[PDB]
């Protein structure tokens, strides 16, 4: 499948995945698919609030309030060669190109792997400091 494929990145996966979410946080994302050595998709942009409830209820998150819910998140998936994978290191890769990206574009971008706990590799987000909601 991807045997002649030099340079594999999930453009139109990603892009797809990334309907819906503000304009600033796409373009560093995009910007990110362009220097990641790490292929990776968008998992999840958009949330309802109906999933964030159900996160609530099941106890994967403390609150309602999610940056997912109105644009200003993502959740990425790491895809070496094509296979989702969870391991660490890909996703520390990945926010390397992620950091690149948002420091071109003027913008901070907060990455679950500097979580003060619990440091989680697939969650970038806008702050609220700079994109109140
Ligand atoms: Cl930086
Ligand atoms: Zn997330």
């Amino acid at each position: 499948s991807l045997n002649d494929i030099e340079e594999i990145r999930f453009t139109a996966r990603s892009e797809e995945n990334l309907r819906g979410v503000h304009p600033d946080l796409v373009r560093v994302i995009r910007l990110a698919l362009r220097y990641s050595l790490v292929p990776f998709s968008v998992s999840e942009g958009l949330r309802s609030m109906a999933r964030q409830r159900e996160m609530v209820r099941a106890g994967s998150s403390q609150t309602l309030r999610s940056r997912h819910l109105t644009g200003h998140a993502v959740d990425v998936v790491a895809m070496p060669a094509g296979v989702v994978s969870w391991e660490w290191d890909y996703y520390a890769q990945i926010a390397v190109a992620v950091r690149r990206a948002a420091r071109e574009c003027g913008i901070i971008v907060e990455w679950g792997g500097e979580w003060k706990t619990l440091k989680d590799g697939p969650h970038f987000q806008l702050t609220f400091r700079d994109y109140p909601a």
